């Protein structure tokens, strides 16, 4: 059993902004301008045989708001158990034009529609957790099935810095929807960096596929959208539908359809101001059974390199312990605290003025969010100057003939990243072993930007 998946990267129409909150008529007019663009993508996806389409987070109203400027864009999204086809019973819950439009878009095109809108929940001064505003506001994903029915409502758990227009739910919402093409889980953007609901959906609810609306700001060398999202899909052994905002000015680009074995289709574009519809087939019930012990090989072996020239290098505000790669072939081991990284490599050639390092990181990230990390990285240094290792590098010339990366990870949640020049994925050029090794299967098709094993220690957050 297979199905055709679709994702749309959206060049959104943002509100003029701001000073005084707009009227509902003004807020709706803008939302409709974006909805007409998404209508265009939903119709082509359906015309091309897609069973489901994901549209990005904030695709309908943007990310620039305060609680009051956001209010006019919000709808009361009922509990999905309510059993409702907004396209067929338009006024069941009062004024809900966005839900009606999304419902008609899913019904008329006979396709599942995943979209991200805003929820309003009026509350009383009686309940303690009610805001002084008199309402809860949530960044909400909605799923409409092929018949137009609301089958999922998900309020974002992990709000990012400056998402002050939204509220965090009391308890994490573990939202799934079942179809004839597998069990589906859903979460949004920053959620992918945390345990709840992200990990829970995969390990406890045994979902086949994750639908992921995102408005992601790219951060090289490890946190580029296509790079990390496909890494997470591979590490969690699940299908992954990533639909991103297209805004190169904020480094927003990178949508794709990912399988447990490799990427299936991806899109990265920093040049044009245009959106992109992507389609690809996936297995409805992929195998999830391929277990990896991430510390096995690494904890067995002894240090591959002795007495080495080591230095501190900054990666996304985190101080990694590096070791320069001297030679067109080598065996290095670098440790930072509880983590020890091993690398075996052989380059296609020894390209001049191109420096590579092997890095190790064991510690807590605190800049613009807090999360414990354990990272082993083979990265291309931006320049020859060793103090530029870990700074975002977008191009490279060194193809590798072979690589094998591993670490003494104190976690079972490790995401294998392989990124080529210029933000290109490498399907299916690498594989992960039951031993916890990220290794090449053929020489890389393009130059290497990074080969990382991105570890996550949820308890140490
Ligand atoms: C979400 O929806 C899915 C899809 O509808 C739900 O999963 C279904 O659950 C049914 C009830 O448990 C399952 O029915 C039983 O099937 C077995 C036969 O085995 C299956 O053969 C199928 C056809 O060849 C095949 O599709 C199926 O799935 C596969 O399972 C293998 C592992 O075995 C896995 O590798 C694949 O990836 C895939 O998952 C099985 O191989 C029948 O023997 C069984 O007996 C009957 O019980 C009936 C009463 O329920 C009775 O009517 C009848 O007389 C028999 O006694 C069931 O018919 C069905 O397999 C399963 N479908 C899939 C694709 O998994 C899931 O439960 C829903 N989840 C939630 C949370 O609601
Ligand atoms: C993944 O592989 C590693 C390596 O085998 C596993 O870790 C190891 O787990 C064993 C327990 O089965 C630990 O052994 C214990 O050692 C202590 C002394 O250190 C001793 O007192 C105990 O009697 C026992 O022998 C071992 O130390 C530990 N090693 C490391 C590096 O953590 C890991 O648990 C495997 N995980 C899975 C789920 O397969
Ligand atoms: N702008 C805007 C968005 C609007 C939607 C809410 N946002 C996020 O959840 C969000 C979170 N994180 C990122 N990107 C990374 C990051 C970037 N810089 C610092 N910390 C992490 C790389 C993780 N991208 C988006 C921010
Ligand atoms: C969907 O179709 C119905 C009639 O078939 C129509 O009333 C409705 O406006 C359509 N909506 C969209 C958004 O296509
Ligand atoms: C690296 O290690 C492998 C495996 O032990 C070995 O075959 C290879 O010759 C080594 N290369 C260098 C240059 O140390
Ligand atoms: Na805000």
């Amino acid at each position: 059993d297979t199905f055709t998946a679709a994702v749309y990267e959206h060049a959104a129409i943002l509100p003029n902004a701001t000073l005084t909150p707009v009227s509902r008529e003004e807020a709706l007019a803008l939302m409709n301008r974006n909805l007409d663009i998404l209508e265009g993508a939903i119709t082509s996806a359906a015309d091309q045989g897609a069973h489901i389409i994901v549209t990005p987070e904030d695709a309908i109203y943007g990310w620039n708001f305060n609680r009051d400027s956001l209010y006019p864009y919000l709808e009361d999204i009922p509990d999905p158990e309510v059993n409702w086809i907004p396209c067929n019973n338009r006024n069941r819950f009062g004024q809900t034009p966005v839900q009606e439009r999304l419902s008609c878009l899913a019904k008329n095109n006979s396709i599942y529609v995943v979209a991200n809108i805003g929820d309003k929940k009026p509350c009383d001064t009686s309940d303690p957790q009610c805001p002084p505003d008199g309402r809860y506001q949530y960044n909400t994903d909605v799923v409409f099935d092929s018949q137009g029915k609301l089958v999922a409502r998900y309020h974002k758990q992990n709000l990012f810095m400056g998402e002050n227009q939204f509220n965090v739910p009391k308890e994490p919402e573990i939202v799934t929807f079942n179809t004839t093409f597998g069990s589906f889980g859903i979460f949004t953007c920053f959620d992918i960096l945390f345990h709840d609901p992200a990990v829970t959906l995969v390990k406890d609810f045994h979902v086949d596929t994750i639908v992921f609306p995102t408005a992601w700001m790219n951060v090289l060398p490890h946190l580029s959208a296509v790079e990390f999202h496909s890494a997470w899909a591979m590490g969690m052994r699940v299908n992954f539908l990533a639909s991103n905002i297209h805004y190169p000015s904020k480094k927003m680009t990178g949508s794709g359809i990912y399988a447990p074995n490799s990427s299936r289709a991806f899109h990265y574009d920093m040049k044009t101001e245009e959106g992109k519809l992507l389609l690809s087939q996936l297995d409805s019930h992929p195998s999830h059974s391929a277990v990896v012990n991430w510390t096995s090989y690494a904890s067995s072996i002894e240090a591959l390199s002795s007495g080495n020239k080591e230095f501190k290098g900054t990666v996304f505000f985190d101080e990694f312990t590096f070791v320069k790669l001297t030679g067109v072939a080598g065996n290095y081991t670098v440790c930072q605290k509880d983590l020890c990284c091993h690398l075996s490599y052989k380059m296609s050639e020894n390209i001049p003025n191109e420096v590579y390092a092997l890095g190790a990181f064991d510690g807590l990230h605190t800049v613009e969010g807090r999360y414990y990390l354990q990272i082993c990285t083979l990265l291309k240094c931006k320049t020859t100057n060793l103090n530029t290792c870990g700074d975002s590098a977008e191009t490279a010339s060194t193809r590798f003939e072979m690589f094998s990366l591993s670490g003494t990870f104190g976690t079972q949640y490790v995401f294998p990243e392989v990124l080529l020049s210029e933000n290109q994925l490498a399907p299916g050029e690498f594989q992960v072993s039951t031993d916890g090794r990220l290794f090449s299967l053929k020489p890389t098709s393009g130059p290497v930007l990074t080969v990382t094993l991105f570890g996550r220690l949820y308890e140490k957050d």
